[PDB]
């Protein structure tokens, strides 16, 4: 009841305030209930979105050695061979599927003139770290290994994500930098989850609408499942950032993840990584999902499109 009532709503744009009316509950029991309602709503909305965008969409599977595939959704908005982004959706490692960030994927493909391969990674708490990261790696390897047949330019591979999906994208970026994975020329990290260690903004925004600091604590617990955090599970704990791909990193200011975003951006810059950073005013976590037509959400999409397009078409 009162626990669900959100804090800091006065600090949000009135248009966003009208829809950001509830805190999330990120307990395991609540996660099950959210999956059902969120997935039903997003399935319904995704078809309308595809009809409007004019971006070709195809669902496929990357089937693994052990006999179950990782599903993918492939978005194509450029002729073969197209530069390609491997994308991981939001959802705090516990929620979502190919419909969750469908709008974001459509916007990236169209505006950056590229292909996007969105990863339907396995979810916590049932499949904690490193399951989703393994799935993302599997998809990235498949994208590159099959680039000719799929119509991709493997020399122009970017990684991208939102929130917990950006955590996974940052893992792919690290694998490319350390030579464990094929080269990656750009990473796009929208409102990324980066650090299990508490920050001032996590405490300040303990109870903001949509996502908050209390949920962030539960999120890390479900994902780690008792494993000790390390730079491999927690990108913000990586000491040396030199050699990571050029980065676009973005976040709303009324967001528990804001400070870890700022810390990470300063460290990327300090390490000599070319970094574009934006903090969007009067916006909470998930602003572009809550109100995708809002001028601020549109400015985010346009910014992302230009960042990728400049990387892909210098």
């Amino acid at each position: 009841s009162m626990v669900t009532q959100p804090e800091a709503v006065d600090r949000l744009d009135p248009l966003l305030r009208a829809v950001a009316t509830a805190r999330i509950d990120f307990t395991a029991e609540s996660i099950l209930t959210i999956r059902e309602s969120m997935n039903q709503r997003r399935r319904e909305a995704a078809a309308t979105e595809t009809a409007a965008a004019g971006v070709a969409v195809a669902d496929d599977v990357v089937t693994g050695e052990a006999g179950r595939p990782v599903p993918v959704r492939i978005y194509r908005a450029a002729p073969t061979p197209a530069p390609v982004v491997v994308y991981c959706h939001a959802g705090g490692f516990a929620l979502g599927n190919l419909d969750t960030d469908h709008r974001q994927c459509l916007e990236l493909a169209r505006r950056a003139r590229c292909a996007v391969v969105s990863v339907d990674y396995r979810l916590a708490p049932e499949h904690p770290y490193p399951a989703a990261l393994h799935d993302a790696i599997e998809v990235l390897t498949w994208v590159v290994g099959n680039a000719t047949r799929l119509g991709f330019d493997a020399r122009r591979l970017a990684v991208a994500g939102s929130s917990a999906g950006a955590t996974l994208a940052a893992g792919l970026a690290h694998g490319a930098a350390d030579g464990s994975l094929p080269p990656v020329i750009f990473q796009l990290l929208h409102q990324p989850v980066l650090d299990d260690r508490p920050t001032a903004s996590r405490s300040e925004f303990r109870a903001t609408p949509a996502f908050d600091g209390e949920a962030a604590s539960l999120m890390w617990r479900h994902y780690l499942a008792g494993q000790t955090p390390s730079p491999e599970s927690v990108p913000g704990r990586r000491g040396q950032l030199a050699g990571l791909p050029a980065t676009l990193i973005t976040c709303g200011e009324i967001d528990p993840f804001r400070d870890e975003v700022l810390d990470y951006a300063q460290r990327l810059l300090g390490a000599g990584v070319s970094t574009e950073l934006h903090i969007f005013p009067r916006a909470c976590h998930g602003f572009d999902s809550l109100l995708p037509e809002w001028t601020t959400s549109q400015r985010l999409f346009a910014m992302q499109g230009h960042a990728l397009a400049d990387a892909f078409y210098p």
